[PDB]
Parts: C-alpha cells; sequence; structure tokens
C-alpha cells in the first residue's frame, strides 16, 4: 500500500541525527535526503558544470567553489535548486520504490525553509534549547559559539517550526528522548 512518508527536520544542534539513528535501531526505514541531495549533484554533474562554470576547476566541478558562488546571489542558488530538487525527488521515489514498510522517515534539514511541508504526510520537529544547540556544536565545530549563533540564524527560527509542525520532541536524557518518539511514533500505529 501507500506508506505514510513523515519528514524529520530541526535546527543546528537539535540532534535529529540522534533521533534518526533512534528509529533506524528501532528498525524503521529512514532516508537521508542530505544524501540524495548529494548524489544527485553528483549525477547531474554536466548539466551543472555549464550552469557555473566559475565553479568547473580542471574539468571537476570544485563542490566549494559551487557553494561560495552558489550562495552568494539568490538568482543562482535558485538555479542550482532547479536541476538538484527534481533530480533528488526522481532518486527519492527510486529509493522509495525498494521499500514495503508503511512508514517511511526523511531526514530532511532545511525542511520548512524549502518547502518540503506540502509534501509529506507529517512532520516530525526535533527541538532543543538553544543553548544546548550552540553547545553540542562548538562541541563539532568549536565554532567560536558566535559564529554559530549567526548559522542558527540562517534557518527559519525554531518558534516558527514549532508552530506549524505535527510533532514535536523536546531533550534531555536519552531515556525520555526514547519515551518520546516512541509517543508520537505510537501515535501512527506501526507495529
Amino acid at each position: 500500500k501507500h506508506p505514510i512518508i513523515i519528514g524529520i527536520t530541526g535546527n543546528i544542534g537539535s540532534g535529529k541525527s540522534t533521533v534518526a539513528a533512534l528509529l533506524r535501531s528501532w528498525g524503521y526505514p529512514v532516508l537521508d535526503l542530505d544524501a540524495l541531495a548529494a548524489r544527485a549533484r553528483e549525477n547531474k554533474e554536466e548539466e551543472l558544470k555549464r550552469l557555473f562554470p566559475e565553479a568547473v576547476v580542471g574539468g571537476r566541478l570544485d563542490r566549494r567553489a559551487l557553494a561560495r558562488l552558489v550562495f552568494s546571489d539568490p538568482e543562482r542558488l535558485k538555479a542550482l535548486e532547479a536541476v538538484v530538487h527534481p533530480e533528488v525527488r526522481r532518486l527519492l521515489m527510486e529509493e522509495l520504490s525498494r521499500l514495503e514498510a508503511p512508514l517511511v522517515f526523511l531526514e530532511i534539514p532545511l525542511l520548512f525553509e524549502k518547502g518540503w511541508e506540502g509534501r509529506l504526510h507529517g512532520t516530525l520537529l526535533v527541538a532543543a534549547p538553544l543553548e544546548e544547540r550552540v553547545r553540542r556544536v562548538m562541541a563539532r565545530s568549536g565554532l567560536s559559539r558566535e559564529e554559530v549563533l549567526a548559522r542558527e540564524r540562517a534557518q527559519m527560527p525554531e518558534e516558527e517550526k514549532r508552530k506549524r509542525a505535527t510533532w514535536v520532541l523536546e531533550n534531555t536524557g536519552s531515556l525520555e528522548d526514547l519515551e518520546r518518539a516512541l509517543k508520537a511514533v505510537l501515535a501512527e500505529l506501526t507495529g
């Protein structure tokens, strides 16, 4: 039958990574759109190598340049997303094509900001205090914190994501966490 597709999202340092690992550990398919975005980029490389010559160094599309370029003027960013998002979904359905579970999860960072809401059957928002999130990230790149605070402001604020998500998961001790995802997952009878 048709599996209910749920989008899992959260902000910088929310730990949604942990949430998905837990759903995989509990045996649910959890596709990573980030990885697809990548494979897609590699797939439609030629198309991109022509849309952004400035990023092609020695026959190779430099992922660095591409992003410094793409994120320099909106027009371009929008032109790149016009090739990747279609391919991203072509592959997302390929993947779904090999599944038979009645419930699938999708790690879509930038879920709301990039208009995925209307593409899912529901959205699981993983939230946490900003302070705990910032610290949690500083333990990854230890990037000034102040730098982080500026990346955090790069996405749709959490309060806003919170106002429009179907379910919301907080954060403290893995035990409570293990419970909440257990409660949300229950509203969708799947085991």
